[PDB]
């Protein structure tokens, strides 16, 4: 690819994106404050519950509107996207339960679900020019994050785990083989493809994929403005602040994942700008929305900046590592986001 980390190697395929053993221990012995307590997943008998089935044949995400970008809604849209969002929610929940309890039963449930999708060759047949391309990057990563926490679990069908891992590896290699257009080549989608390749590169011990993934993080650092804003996200009008925050989600996971492999991505800078510059801009723009006026004149949609929104999951990981202050008071209720490993409060928050 040609970047400072084009020779990086996958050191340990079972390292995951957090220290599972150590975190489980803290959750089982330590004294959890009210916030952490509220984040504990509720146990359930997953062995007798069926999960979403994969679409058969070609993967097609219907258009949201019968025609154009607005107006009459397409009734086929809701049922199809829900199928994927349920798949992602269940995958992340089982991953989080396995971390918190350590019970092999949750790993068995996850594998049974994923084996169903692998056998059907899901997330592989689609038009790369359609919405399906984006749906794949989110769903493959979500399942990969959950599975990465149980790569060292001995009490599970090992042949089944191998089949699933090969499947995810195929899914990621195919999805990232497409370049994307003038924006999707290099905006937050590039970073989502980045976290997908990184976590799957690690569990499938595929150094080439792992390297390609780290390369998206590098690409992003060079697309940061003097004030910490992302070049491509500041072109989204009333959604500019939303996308600035959104891009922080996958970039944070690539860095957290790389860190468990002995690589310090967070320390990587380009022209006096790094990921911290981006974090500081998000916090400053939420306090003073006038800063966005240099890029867009429209009033900003701030739906993502409410306590409890999954969009804030990246703050739990970064705060746990760097210890900066919660300036905006966002970290009150627990946060859960399937696409960035489930509950960051459960997996990283340390009172
Ligand atoms: O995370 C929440 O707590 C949150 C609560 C809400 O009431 C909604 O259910 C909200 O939905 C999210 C959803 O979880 C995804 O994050 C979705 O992601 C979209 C991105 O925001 C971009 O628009 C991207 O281009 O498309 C993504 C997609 O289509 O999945 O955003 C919604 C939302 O913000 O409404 O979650």
């Amino acid at each position: 690819g040609s970047h400072p980390f084009d020779q990086a190697v996958v050191k340990d395929p079972t390292a995951s994106y957090v220290d599972v053993k150590a975190r489980r221990t803290f959750l089982q012995s330590g004294q959890l404050d009210d916030r952490l307590k509220a984040a504990l997943p509720k146990e359930y008998d997953c062995t007798t519950e069926a999960t979403p089935n994969p679409q058969q044949g070609e993967m097609v995400i219907p258009r949201r509107y019968l025609s154009g970008n607005h107006g009459p809604v397409n009734p086929d849209y809701e049922p199809v996207v829900t199928l994927y969002r349920d798949f992602e929610k269940i995958s992340a929940t089982l991953g989080n339960l396995y971390v918190a309890t350590g019970k092999p039963v949750y790993a068995t449930c996850l594998l049974n679900m994923l084996d169903k999708w692998a056998k059907a060759d899901a997330l592989l047949n689609y038009d790369p020019k359609s919405q399906s391309w984006y749906q794949v990057e989110w769903s493959a990563a979500t399942a990969a994050f959950a599975l990465s926490t149980m790569m060292a679990e001995p009490n599970v069908d090992t042949a089944q785990r191998e089949r699933v891992v090969k499947w995810l590896n195929r899914v990621a290699r195919h999805q990232t083989s497409f370049p994307g257009g003038d924006t999707s080549c290099c905006n937050n989608h590039s970073y989502w493809r980045g976290q997908e390749a990184t976590i799957i590169g690690v569990i499938s011990k595929d150094d080439e994929l792992f390297r390609w993934g780290l390369g998206r993080y590098v690409q992003a650092m060079g697309l940061i403005n003097e004030d910490g804003s992302f070049v491509h996200e500041m072109t989204r009008h009333e959604q500019s602040l939303h996308y600035q925050n959104y891009a922080m989600l996958p970039l944070t996971m690539i860095a957290e994942t790389a860190s468990r492999q002995g690589i310090d991505l967070y320390a990587y800078k380009e022209n006096g700008r790094d990921i911290h510059s981006a974090r500081k801009f998000v916090f400053a723009a939420v306090k003073n929305p006038d800063l966005i006026k240099k890029y867009a004149s429209e009033p900003q949609d701030t739906r993502a900046f409410k306590p409890g929104r999954g969009d804030l999951n990246w703050i739990e990981y970064q705060r746990a590592r760097f210890g900066f202050a919660d300036e905006l008071g966002f970290m009150t209720v627990p946060i859960f986001d399937p696409r960035t490993g489930g509950s960051a409060t459960l997996l990283a928050y340390k009172p």
